[PDB]
Protein backbone atom coordinates (compact mmCIF):
# COMPACT_ATOMS: atom_id res chain seq x y z
CA UNK A 1 0.00 0.00 0.00
CA UNK A 2 2.70 2.32 0.77
CA UNK A 3 4.71 2.24 -2.22
CA UNK A 4 3.42 0.92 -5.92
CA UNK A 5 4.04 -2.82 -5.50
CA UNK A 6 5.92 -4.01 -8.40
CA UNK A 7 11.26 -5.22 -9.26
CA UNK A 8 14.41 -5.62 -11.27
CA UNK A 9 16.61 -2.58 -9.15
CA UNK A 10 18.86 -3.67 -6.61
CA UNK A 11 16.81 -2.00 -3.29
CA UNK A 12 13.41 -1.40 -2.29
CA UNK A 13 13.36 1.63 -0.67
CA UNK A 14 10.05 1.45 1.82
CA UNK A 15 8.64 4.58 3.71
CA UNK A 16 8.49 4.76 7.72
CA UNK A 17 5.09 5.39 8.02
CA UNK A 18 4.84 4.54 11.99
CA UNK A 19 8.14 3.83 13.95
CA UNK A 20 7.40 -0.31 14.67
CA UNK A 21 8.83 -1.97 11.13
CA UNK A 22 11.75 0.27 11.38
CA UNK A 23 12.43 -0.61 15.64
CA UNK A 24 12.44 -3.94 14.64
CA UNK A 25 15.03 -3.98 11.74
CA UNK A 26 17.13 -1.71 14.22
CA UNK A 27 16.71 -4.01 16.76
CA UNK A 28 17.67 -7.34 14.94
CA UNK A 29 20.63 -5.69 13.20
CA UNK A 30 23.73 -6.77 14.86
CA UNK A 31 21.80 -10.36 16.16
CA UNK A 32 23.82 -13.05 13.48
CA UNK A 33 20.38 -15.03 14.24
CA UNK A 34 18.39 -12.86 11.87
CA UNK A 35 21.09 -11.14 9.55
CA UNK A 36 23.23 -14.39 9.07
CA UNK A 37 20.48 -16.67 9.05
CA UNK A 38 18.87 -15.55 5.50
CA UNK A 39 15.62 -15.48 7.06
CA UNK A 40 14.62 -11.66 6.27
CA UNK A 41 15.72 -9.42 3.41
CA UNK A 42 19.22 -7.60 3.21
CA UNK A 43 18.90 -4.49 5.53
CA UNK A 44 20.98 -1.21 4.59
CA UNK A 45 20.14 0.89 7.30
CA UNK A 46 17.33 3.55 7.75
CA UNK A 47 18.07 7.01 5.64
CA UNK A 48 16.26 10.33 5.14
CA UNK A 49 14.97 11.54 2.43
CA UNK A 50 14.09 14.75 1.23
CA UNK A 51 9.93 14.78 1.32
CA UNK A 52 7.63 17.08 1.95
CA UNK A 53 8.61 20.51 4.03
CA UNK A 54 11.34 18.53 5.68
CA UNK A 55 12.52 14.41 5.45
CA UNK A 56 10.82 11.00 5.73
CA UNK A 57 12.80 7.97 7.42
CA UNK A 58 12.68 5.17 4.86
CA UNK A 59 13.79 1.38 5.20
CA UNK A 60 16.47 0.76 2.39
CA UNK A 61 16.45 -3.22 1.95
CA UNK A 62 17.17 -5.79 -0.81
CA UNK A 63 14.69 -6.12 -3.37
CA UNK A 64 14.37 -10.14 -3.36
CA UNK A 65 13.45 -10.04 -7.07
CA UNK A 66 16.46 -8.13 -8.43
CA UNK A 67 17.38 -9.83 -12.51
CA UNK A 68 14.71 -12.33 -11.97
CA UNK A 69 13.56 -12.98 -16.12
CA UNK A 70 10.12 -14.76 -14.92
CA UNK A 71 9.03 -14.16 -11.50
CA UNK A 72 6.55 -16.40 -9.70
CA UNK A 73 5.54 -14.69 -6.26
CA UNK A 74 3.42 -16.37 -3.11
CA UNK A 75 2.70 -14.32 -0.06
CA UNK A 76 1.05 -16.40 2.70
CA UNK A 77 -0.14 -13.62 5.86
CA UNK A 78 1.47 -15.46 9.25
CA UNK A 79 -0.69 -15.66 12.55
CA UNK A 80 -3.49 -16.81 14.32
CA UNK A 81 -5.46 -13.12 14.10
CA UNK A 82 -4.72 -10.27 11.86
CA UNK A 83 -5.36 -7.56 14.21
CA UNK A 84 -3.46 -6.09 17.11
CA UNK A 85 -3.65 -3.80 20.22
CA UNK A 86 -3.65 -0.95 18.11
CA UNK A 87 -5.77 -1.76 15.37
CA UNK A 88 -8.55 0.78 14.40
CA UNK A 89 -11.76 0.03 15.74
CA UNK A 90 -13.67 0.41 12.32
CA UNK A 91 -11.24 -2.42 10.33
CA UNK A 92 -12.23 -4.96 13.38
CA UNK A 93 -15.53 -6.13 12.43
CA UNK A 94 -13.58 -6.89 9.17
CA UNK A 95 -10.45 -8.01 10.53
CA UNK A 96 -12.40 -10.45 12.74
CA UNK A 97 -14.50 -12.20 10.13
CA UNK A 98 -11.66 -13.03 7.88
CA UNK A 99 -9.59 -14.57 10.34
CA UNK A 100 -12.64 -16.75 11.18
CA UNK A 101 -13.55 -17.15 7.14
CA UNK A 102 -9.53 -18.29 5.80
CA UNK A 103 -7.46 -20.37 7.14
CA UNK A 104 -5.89 -17.73 9.86
CA UNK A 105 -7.70 -18.89 12.95
CA UNK A 106 -7.16 -22.94 12.26
CA UNK A 107 -4.03 -23.12 10.75
CA UNK A 108 -2.20 -19.82 11.35
CA UNK A 109 -1.15 -19.11 7.79
CA UNK A 110 -3.81 -18.37 5.20
CA UNK A 111 -3.23 -17.11 1.41
CA UNK A 112 -2.66 -13.47 0.17
CA UNK A 113 -1.83 -13.66 -3.11
CA UNK A 114 0.30 -15.27 -5.92
CA UNK A 115 1.53 -13.75 -9.35
CA UNK A 116 2.50 -16.59 -11.83
CA UNK A 117 4.83 -16.05 -15.08
CA UNK A 118 4.08 -19.26 -17.58
CA UNK A 119 5.34 -17.43 -20.64
CA UNK A 120 1.91 -16.53 -22.05
CA UNK A 121 2.19 -12.64 -20.08
CA UNK A 122 0.72 -10.91 -18.58
CA UNK A 123 1.24 -12.24 -15.80
CA UNK A 124 -1.16 -14.65 -14.41
CA UNK A 125 -2.47 -12.58 -10.92
CA UNK A 126 -4.62 -14.28 -8.15
CA UNK A 127 -6.14 -12.28 -5.92
CA UNK A 128 -5.38 -12.49 -1.93
CA UNK A 129 -9.11 -11.92 -1.68
CA UNK A 130 -9.37 -15.62 -2.30
CA UNK A 131 -8.72 -16.64 0.84
CA UNK A 132 -12.52 -16.97 2.51
CA UNK A 133 -13.38 -18.89 -0.95
CA UNK A 134 -11.26 -20.90 -2.48
CA UNK A 135 -8.01 -21.24 -0.91
CA UNK A 136 -10.29 -21.26 2.89
CA UNK A 137 -8.98 -24.84 4.12
CA UNK A 138 -5.97 -26.74 4.62
CA UNK A 139 -6.47 -28.76 1.35
CA UNK A 140 -7.29 -25.87 -0.90
CA UNK A 141 -4.43 -24.08 0.79
CA UNK A 142 -1.95 -27.51 -0.09
CA UNK A 143 -3.12 -27.05 -4.16
CA UNK A 144 -2.16 -23.56 -4.26
CA UNK A 145 1.02 -24.07 -3.49
CA UNK A 146 1.23 -26.65 -5.57
CA UNK A 147 0.19 -24.52 -8.08
CA UNK A 148 2.98 -21.99 -7.21
CA UNK A 149 5.61 -24.89 -8.13
CA UNK A 150 3.85 -25.21 -11.56
CA UNK A 151 5.76 -22.87 -14.00
CA UNK A 152 3.21 -23.49 -16.88
CA UNK A 153 5.76 -27.14 -17.82
CA UNK A 154 5.94 -29.34 -14.77
CA UNK A 155 6.22 -29.13 -10.91
CA UNK A 156 9.77 -27.46 -9.62
CA UNK A 157 9.68 -30.25 -6.49
CA UNK A 158 13.79 -29.85 -6.79
CA UNK A 159 12.93 -26.32 -5.00
CA UNK A 160 10.74 -27.12 -1.96
CA UNK A 161 13.42 -28.58 0.07
CA UNK A 162 15.26 -24.93 -0.14
CA UNK A 163 11.77 -23.51 1.45
CA UNK A 164 11.76 -26.30 4.00
CA UNK A 165 15.10 -25.00 5.37
CA UNK A 166 14.47 -21.67 5.10
CA UNK A 167 11.14 -22.33 7.81
CA UNK A 168 13.16 -24.56 9.83
CA UNK A 169 15.76 -21.27 10.07
CA UNK A 170 12.32 -18.94 10.89
CA UNK A 171 11.16 -21.57 13.98
CA UNK A 172 14.05 -21.92 15.57
CA UNK A 173 14.87 -18.16 16.06
CA UNK A 174 10.52 -17.51 16.74
CA UNK A 175 10.99 -20.03 19.66
CA UNK A 176 12.63 -17.72 21.64
CA UNK A 177 9.36 -15.15 21.45
CA UNK A 178 11.09 -12.31 21.60
CA UNK A 179 9.07 -10.50 19.10
CA UNK A 180 5.06 -10.69 18.36
CA UNK A 181 4.36 -10.34 14.82
CA UNK A 182 1.05 -9.19 13.48
CA UNK A 183 -0.08 -8.95 9.92
CA UNK A 184 3.59 -10.14 8.91
CA UNK A 185 3.89 -12.63 5.77
CA UNK A 186 6.48 -15.13 4.73
CA UNK A 187 7.14 -14.02 1.04
CA UNK A 188 7.65 -17.04 -1.83
CA UNK A 189 9.79 -16.45 -4.88
CA UNK A 190 11.44 -17.93 -7.56
CA UNK A 191 12.79 -17.18 -11.15
CA UNK A 192 11.15 -19.97 -13.62
CA UNK A 193 14.42 -20.13 -15.63
CA UNK A 194 16.43 -20.37 -12.25
CA UNK A 195 18.36 -23.68 -11.71
CA UNK A 196 19.46 -25.24 -8.49
CA UNK A 197 23.06 -23.53 -8.83
CA UNK A 198 21.74 -20.21 -9.86
CA UNK A 199 20.24 -19.57 -6.98
CA UNK A 200 17.39 -17.04 -8.01
CA UNK A 201 14.84 -18.25 -5.47
CA UNK A 202 13.81 -16.53 -2.32
CA UNK A 203 11.90 -17.44 1.10
CA UNK A 204 11.91 -14.51 3.58
CA UNK A 205 9.45 -13.04 6.33
CA UNK A 206 8.87 -9.34 5.45
CA UNK A 207 6.30 -6.63 6.81
CA UNK A 208 6.90 -5.20 10.16
CA UNK A 209 4.86 -2.60 10.88
CA UNK A 210 3.05 -4.39 13.37
CA UNK A 211 5.80 -5.64 15.31
CA UNK A 212 6.38 -5.60 19.29
CA UNK A 213 9.69 -5.94 20.96
CA UNK A 214 8.51 -7.68 24.19
CA UNK A 215 11.88 -6.45 26.05
CA UNK A 216 10.51 -3.32 25.42
CA UNK A 217 6.71 -3.46 25.91
CA UNK A 218 3.76 -5.26 26.74
CA UNK A 219 1.87 -7.20 24.40
CA UNK A 220 -1.08 -9.58 25.75
CA UNK A 221 -2.66 -10.70 22.49
CA UNK A 222 -1.11 -13.99 20.82
CA UNK A 223 0.35 -13.48 17.25
CA UNK A 224 0.25 -17.42 16.86
CA UNK A 225 3.17 -16.96 14.36
CA UNK A 226 5.06 -20.26 15.25
CA UNK A 227 2.10 -22.40 15.38
CA UNK A 228 1.38 -21.11 11.70
CA UNK A 229 4.95 -21.35 10.58
CA UNK A 230 4.58 -25.16 12.06
CA UNK A 231 1.50 -25.80 9.85
CA UNK A 232 3.44 -23.97 6.82
CA UNK A 233 6.26 -26.65 7.36
CA UNK A 234 4.13 -29.34 7.73
CA UNK A 235 2.19 -28.56 4.20
CA UNK A 236 5.18 -28.11 2.65
CA UNK A 237 6.08 -31.74 3.58
CA UNK A 238 2.89 -33.01 2.41
CA UNK A 239 3.99 -31.44 -0.96
CA UNK A 240 7.04 -32.91 -0.93
CA UNK A 241 5.83 -36.44 -0.65
CA UNK A 242 2.42 -35.64 -2.72
CA UNK A 243 5.40 -34.71 -5.57
CA UNK A 244 7.18 -38.32 -5.44
CA UNK A 245 4.16 -39.94 -7.19
CA UNK A 246 4.83 -38.04 -10.31
O1 LIG B 1 -2.81 -6.21 3.82
P1 LIG B 1 -3.43 -6.81 2.61
O2 LIG B 1 -2.50 -7.03 1.47
O3 LIG B 1 -4.30 -7.99 2.85
O4 LIG B 1 -4.44 -5.70 2.00
C1 LIG B 1 -4.78 -4.43 2.65
C2 LIG B 1 -6.31 -4.34 2.83
O5 LIG B 1 -6.71 -5.44 3.63
P2 LIG B 1 -7.57 -6.71 3.08
O6 LIG B 1 -6.58 -7.39 2.19
O7 LIG B 1 -8.67 -5.91 2.44
O8 LIG B 1 -7.88 -7.31 4.41
C3 LIG B 1 -6.63 -3.02 3.53
O9 LIG B 1 -8.03 -2.89 3.84
P3 LIG B 1 -8.50 -2.26 5.26
O10 LIG B 1 -9.02 -0.93 4.82
O11 LIG B 1 -7.29 -2.19 6.12
O12 LIG B 1 -9.55 -3.19 5.68
C4 LIG B 1 -6.25 -1.87 2.64
O13 LIG B 1 -7.00 -1.92 1.39
C5 LIG B 1 -4.73 -1.96 2.44
O14 LIG B 1 -4.27 -0.84 1.66
P4 LIG B 1 -3.75 0.49 2.44
O15 LIG B 1 -3.01 0.02 3.64
O16 LIG B 1 -5.07 1.11 2.75
O17 LIG B 1 -2.95 1.21 1.44
C6 LIG B 1 -4.31 -3.27 1.78
O18 LIG B 1 -2.87 -3.32 1.74
P5 LIG B 1 -2.00 -3.58 0.42
O19 LIG B 1 -2.38 -4.91 -0.12
O20 LIG B 1 -2.40 -2.44 -0.42
O21 LIG B 1 -0.61 -3.58 0.97
N1 LIG C 1 12.17 -6.91 -0.05
C1 LIG C 1 11.22 -7.13 -0.96
N2 LIG C 1 11.54 -7.58 -2.17
C2 LIG C 1 10.61 -7.85 -3.11
N3 LIG C 1 9.30 -7.68 -2.89
C3 LIG C 1 8.87 -7.23 -1.70
C4 LIG C 1 9.80 -6.95 -0.62
N4 LIG C 1 9.09 -6.53 0.47
C5 LIG C 1 7.80 -6.52 0.07
N5 LIG C 1 7.69 -6.95 -1.20
C6 LIG C 1 6.45 -7.09 -1.99
O1 LIG C 1 5.71 -5.87 -1.84
C7 LIG C 1 4.48 -6.14 -1.15
C8 LIG C 1 4.13 -5.06 -0.13
O2 LIG C 1 5.16 -4.96 0.88
P1 LIG C 1 4.82 -4.62 2.40
O3 LIG C 1 3.62 -5.40 2.83
O4 LIG C 1 6.14 -4.79 3.17
O5 LIG C 1 4.55 -3.02 2.42
P2 LIG C 1 3.20 -2.09 2.37
O6 LIG C 1 2.04 -2.94 1.94
O7 LIG C 1 3.61 -0.88 1.55
O8 LIG C 1 3.10 -1.39 3.82
P3 LIG C 1 2.58 -2.07 5.19
O9 LIG C 1 3.85 -2.33 5.95
O10 LIG C 1 1.71 -0.99 5.79
O11 LIG C 1 1.82 -3.29 4.69
C9 LIG C 1 4.65 -7.51 -0.51
O12 LIG C 1 3.36 -8.14 -0.39
C10 LIG C 1 5.59 -8.21 -1.46
O13 LIG C 1 4.89 -8.72 -2.59
MG1 LIG D 1 0.32 -3.27 2.91
MG1 LIG E 1 1.02 -5.10 5.17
Amino acid sequence: GSFTQQPDGQYLLKPCLSHRERDFYLHIKDDKEWTGTGIIPKFYGVELHEFGFGELEFIRMENLMYKYKRPFVLDLKIGTQTWDPETASSKMKKRLVVDSTSTTTSLGVRFSGMERNIGEEKPILYSRYLCTHEVNTRDSLKEYIKLFFNDGKKYRKELVPYFISQLDKMIEVMKKREYKMFSSSVLFVYDSTTTLEDKKYNCKMIDFAHNWILSEEECTVEDGFLFGLNNLKSILEDIENEFKSL
